[PDB]
């Protein structure tokens, strides 16, 4: 039977099959099953494919993982990038805005990515619980761009006063677009959390689960595996530590 791998189409528009092609070939090599890439615009739609066992494996985000384990999604492995399997949200404003803290964004225009993103949404919804607020009752207006890059573009262009995005997206964008880099600043950082895990649908056999986990954990020792990792700009995949996601589980409960 076909092995279906799901991803968000909004992380690398037009370059998704370019990025994942070699890791899909790696999965073909290790499983002997033909692999189909399944794309959806939103992490909610990807989670619905997992819940209804319409796919085998998904590259999901850290917050969608907390919702996904509740309907039996099983973590396989975590990407190790820049020598660590962790992630962090940054809140960004224009240097020339005079908005130098999360606090000063009260009654201002703000950009989120996907509603199911930690670094693009929930990290900030979580922190606002401290002051008995939501984005809706804290900011003058909010927008969901479904894109870390588009959220950064909106801050740069003065469409919004601030955004929450992934720290690695910000650092990478600062190198690739230095005029945009020069104009922005980080005014707040989230806690460290675990990076987005790779999951399998609740309907897989124990043996298929073990085979896939071994393939991911050993990917950096395999010739086609190394091509897959280089294409995704990942060092290797490492074991999931559930405790790395406990801050997100706690935020999620406070809603």
């Amino acid at each position: 039977g076909v092995f279906r791998v799901a991803v968000s189409s909004m992380i690398s528009p037009l370059e998704t099959m370019k990025g994942y092609g070699p890791v899909l070939s790696y999965i073909e090599q290790q499983t002997g099953r033909k692999v189909e890439l399944v794309q959806r615009r939103t992490y909610r739609e990807v989670n619905e494919l997992i819940r209804e066992n319409k796919i085998d494996l998904a590259f999901i985000c850290t917050y969608s993982f907390v919702e996904a384990e509740l309907f039996g999604a099983r973590p396989v492995a975590v990407p190790q990038v820049e020598g660590n399997p962790y992630a962090q949200a940054v809140v960004i404003t224009r240097r020339d805005s005079g908005i130098n803290s999360l606090e000063e964004l009260r009654n201002k225009r703000f950009a989120f990515t996907d509603p199911m993103s930690f670094s693009g949404h929930i990290a900030l919804r979580g922190e606002l619980v401290k002051v008995d607020r939501t984005p809706e009752t804290f900011f003058a207006s909010t927008f969901y761009t479904y894109s870390h890059d588009n959220s950064l573009r909106a801050v740069y262009d003065g469409i919004v006063d601030g955004a929450t995005i992934d720290s690695l997206v910000f650092r990478s964008s600062n190198i690739l677009y230095p005029e945009i880099g020069a104009a922005l600043q980080v005014v707040h950082v989230s806690p460290l959390v675990g990076a987005p895990p790779v999951v399998v649908s609740p309907g897989l056999s124990e043996e298929d689960y073990q085979l896939i986990r071994r393939a991911f954990l050993n990917m950096h020792n395999e010739p086609l595996g190394k091509q897959a990792l280089d294409t995704l700009f990942i060092d290797r995949f490492v074991m999931v530590n559930s405790g790395h996601y406990d801050y997100i589980r706690e935020i999620a409960g406070k809603i």
